């Protein structure tokens, strides 16, 4: 009964009973082990050697201050800014790879990689002041907009090329705060200077830069991100797919690509499609070579190339359990080490293609742009032979996949309504569409997977309420079949109307982790034709199932951009009074938008409606 | 009290603990003792993200090893030491950082009261950085090119940092082939953010080696940077003579205590002290004169160039306050403990901050920027005249009397003492009467009896004709246990005292703050490069016996990445790692060319330097 209670899946169960007889340890059993204090409140600082301190509420008064003499509130609080700057460093260095990976391109030195996206490049160029963008040569253009992106990593600018973006009113309550990110890395190593003993100690200040150095995160390392990847790869269009653990086919060899960058993933795809290397899967009595995703990579791959998804975080070790992964293609972030030991248990090959994620024990085959078409094409190949020791007898392959719809950038939903906002817009004015939350959460195994995001997604359509998924959540909202057309009959009167009048789901995939971006400019759009703030839209953010440190990182721009944000869990920061108030009810008073952390999917629900409710009421309008 | 004997070895430190005691002021050894229980110490307890915190047990059954996530101890371990390197280098990046913006001010003419005091180093660096025509250009265009280059350090668009090539080629291609060219001094700190990050990086030899990359990045490029620039805004140090302890407070002079490490607020505090009408608002106040004194590194930094006396180092920070003579403390960021806001509402003391990257909550907060540095100066030194005439007489009391020191030992003035050439050095090395040379750079501990490691390690060293160079909270320990002045030739070793008497300066040259670290890497690439070998050939050593910070283990790293065998007092929170700990101690050796000594005892310490030193000795074909 306790595999019931892990997950809400049926493939999951059925892997979950066969690791079991197998002897196999997943992510759920070692977190039950680890259940049994001090650093989940954000009270143990750890930043020196005079010593490892704990701050308690005791009985005879001791331990109140640390060594240094830090009270709980600096504590708590630095503990979380460097929680945010490990979150921000994640998209920050995924960003700057995207910069790198154009620059190659511009200058002539990435052999298979290509401008797939030409209009998007003049349109992005011309956007930040790239000279003549329209007109001059591609490459050229491309160089200059690297140098911009560039520049917003180093340290001589007052505000990070995309924040031009956002409403003026947002832009000057920035700078009265002084949270305009500066500087991508920047930022990020003040934060690490500020969190050192005896520099920064003082709560609110620390927050101001947590949000400050969110935001360098959303308008800086995940926008270029996102924005340099469509230029490269392509701009989404709405496709359709497939989701869960029965894309993994048995008669094919499947390649499944893990991490975050795209820049391995569509290269890896390029080699499955080149003449010689299919021959060789025929070869070895396989019908295909399937590629099949995994994480963000796998939502890189759904949103440009329609890649079907074998599942979301807590999905990946049982992907290797059905016996029939043949590799695991991986970059950086969000991998769990443990996939080698259970590769090692399989036939599986576990190859790592970054200098930035090694994993001791696996197969490292680095991968450049300048050696991508090379080394991929290598790459498929160890997996071709990893399939011709794949044990028959352990081949488990469960469900049926189930049917999504895809590729919902934003340029892909202007397109949709004519190429202008307007009837989005008249929608909202309507009440057809009362208001939008953006789903962006992972999985924790604290929560049983998936329970909370499914059922928050079904009462927000209900309640009229369009939902963009992002990250872990499409795994999640395909697989109850939210993420189609026809699911418009699960919404509410006045969504059902708007999504069959445009034939587009209920539920709008938007992309990964770094396509969060995608939001914040959407909403920058909206608040900027409607000539308000950002916290002046019916808009909201949800991560009822978060865990990592990039999920906290946006959630701490959502906020401070003016996107009130609900959390499943409290980030450690518990064990401060004046801390967890400001967080909760003290960045209204200041941003506009605050953080609620509610376990409750249906009363995040009514929280999140009612900020939209109360949003909808400032504009003017009827709930 | 037997308590309070055993926690310091100076009476003025003793002085005030028995003060405090009357009082009933808590100080940092009273906290120390409430904080001494236990994972974090050992480095087994990984908090990066809320699918834990999860802690590595040895337990029989087995459970407990591994993380949520499936990380082992070798991991977390190196993950949690890797973000503590990275806090490191970030602290001494943000100084080099506002040293740039400081000198970008200047050339763009919008910084009142400040200039180019050093005009002649300004077009040295600038000519060995690769500006055009650095000799003959406005100085104003020569600084702004000299700026240009080192904002661009702090990009993302380089292979190498610009001061790297101040190293032996040697050393240079060595860290190609490892990977650890630095690349950009912020970069290296996110990229190590990233990489400790749930699911990236998990080989602890990967983490370890961009640690060192990391390290790299501050000692060659935001420590570098920052020393480099400040002698150009603020004058290259020359040997003075100067007075250390709490005994250099008066009881009749209006007593304002500098402490941070950036030079830019304290040196225009100095400044507002001399204006006419500032000396005046003292007199009016009854004042016999304004006494500004320096704690910790910006204390070194207007040691160095303004012979402006030390009240004392890291754990006297708070006495000086009990003395009820220190009218105001002016913070800027780093080390600067948040028990000194409480300890100054218990007298007439007025703490002001002054950056907004350091805020204290209930501080003054008098925010300082090159554009109106003159002003707020100015104001601050107001509130200083201010807070005296509410000072206490009865709850006066300045324990000792200031000792002799001498410091102002810049790379610039050793070469100038030698007649302009290493080679004198070089010589005496070569015959013997210099052994070796050892920096010895660290902090106080609670954990340590106060200055007892610094100040035996730095007699044993010299004792054995071993050269101690000396930065940051050992300036005060050598000064006090009066090491810092020509006459301690005595105590030094027959070969050591010989030199020193020709030379005319102590056995112990006072080579600045924690920044000024990277004087030491730039005389150590110096010697290596005349000789035409690597840093891990010079009889060198490094030693941080009382170090407590980041920023003191990311000092330590940057000096084993560099080949200069380091000790450390106290081991860092990676016990809890067998391989971690074996690669620090010995695999790095293999690597780079140097490792970490852990020995808590000074004598055996001093016996581990001296026996790398006579290694080192022995390669270079000399006598031992
Ligand atoms: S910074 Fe302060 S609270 Fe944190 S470990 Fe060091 S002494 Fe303790
Ligand atoms: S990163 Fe791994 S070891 Fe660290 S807290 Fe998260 S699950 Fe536990």
């Amino acid at each position: 009964k306790t595999i019931r209670s892990r997950s809400i899946w049926d493939d999951a169960h059925a892997m979950l009973e066969k690791a079991k007889a197998e002897g196999i340890s997943t992510v759920w059993d070692r977190a039950a082990e680890q259940t049994p204090k001090f650093g989940e409140l954000g009270t143990c600082c750890r930043n020196c050697i005079m010593g490892p301190c704990r701050i308690a509420n005791r009985k005879d008064g001791k331990m109140r201050l640390g060594v240094c003499g830090a009270d709980a509130d600096v504590i708590v609080a630095r503990n979380f800014g460097r929680f945010i700057a490990g979150g921000a460093a994640g998209h920050s260095d995924h960003g700057r790879d995207l910069i790198e990976t154009l620059e190659a391109v511009a200058e002539g030195k990435a052999p298979g990689y290509t401008i797939r996206d030409v209009a998007k490049l003049r349109r992005i160029a011309a956007e930040l002041g790239v000279a003549d963008a329209a007109t001059r040569p591609a490459h050229d253009v491309a160089a200059d907009l690297v140098t911009i992106c560039y520049n917003d990593f180093g340290s001589r600018r007052n505000a990070l090329a995309f924040l031009a973006r956002a409403p003026q009113v947002r832009r000057d309550l920035w700078q009265r705060l002084g949270m305009t990110p500066r500087g991508v890395d920047r930022e990020i190593a003040e934060m690490m200077h500020r969190t050192h003993m005896g520099c920064d100690n003082d709560h609110t200040s620390l927050l101001v830069h947590a949000a400050r150095t969110a935001l360098a995160d959303g308008w800086g390392g995940s926008m270029i991100g996102t924005e340099l990847s469509d230029i490269l790869f392509g701009t989404p269009r709405p496709r359709q797919s497939t989701v869960n653990l029965g894309v993994l086919r048995k008669d094919a060899v499947n390649i499944l690509v893990h991490g975050h960058n795209p820049v391995v993933s569509e290269m890896i795809l390029a080699a499955t499609r080149e003449p010689a290397v299919r021959q060789a899967a025929q070869d070895a009595g396989a019908a295909d070579i399937n590629v099949a995703g995994l994480c963000c990579t796998g939502n890189e791959l759904l949103m440009r190339q329609g890649i079907p998804m074998a599942g979301n975080h807590l999905m990946t070790e049982l992907a290797i359990v059905t016996g029939a992964a043949d590799a695991i293609v991986a970059d950086y972030q969000c991998i769990m080490p443990s996939l080698v030991q259970i590769a090692a248990c399989y036939h599986t090959r576990f190859v790592t293609t970054s200098p930035k994620g090694r994993f001791t024990g696996a197969t490292h085959v680095e991968v450049h742009p300048h050696n991508a078409q090379e080394r991929c094409r290598e790459i498929v190949m160890l997996a071709i032979d990893a399939y011709t020791r794949r044990d028959p007898a352990r081949v488990d392959i469960p469900s049926q996949p189930v049917s999504i719809m895809s590729g919902f950038s934003n340029e892909a939903i202007l397109e949709a309504l004519g190429g202008t906002p307007k009837p989005l817009i008249d929608a909202v004015v309507a009440g057809q569409i009362r208001g939008f939350v953006g789903i962006v959460g992972c999985n924790n195994p604290k929560i049983r997977q998936d329970s909370a995001n499914v059922t928050l997604t079904r009462e927000l359509i209900r309640r009229d309420i369009m939902v963009l998924a992002t990250g872990c959540v499409t795994t999640a909202a395909g697989k109850a079949g939210l993420l189609v057309p026809e699911a418009a009959s699960k919404a509410g009167e006045g969504l059902a109307a708007v999504c069959r009048s445009l034939g587009v789901p209920p539920v709008l995939h938007m992309g990964s982790c770094v396509d969060n971006s995608r939001i914040l400019q959407l909403c920058a759009l909206l608040a900027t034709t409607l000539g308000v703030d950002i916290s002046d839209l019916p808009v909201g953010a949800s991560s009822p199932e978060w865990y990592s440190e990039k999920a906290a990182a946006i959630a701490m721009y959502a906020v401070a951009s003016g996107i009130p944000t609900h959390l499943g869990l409290p980030p450690n920061i518990l064990g401060s009074e004046n801390v967890t108030a400001m967080a909760l009810h003290g960045l209204q008073d200041v941003v506009g938008a605050a953080f609620m952390v509610e376990p409750d999917p249906v009363k995040a629900a009514d929280m999140l409606e009612a900020h939209i409710v109360a949003r909808r009421a400032r504009l003017g309008l009827t709930s």
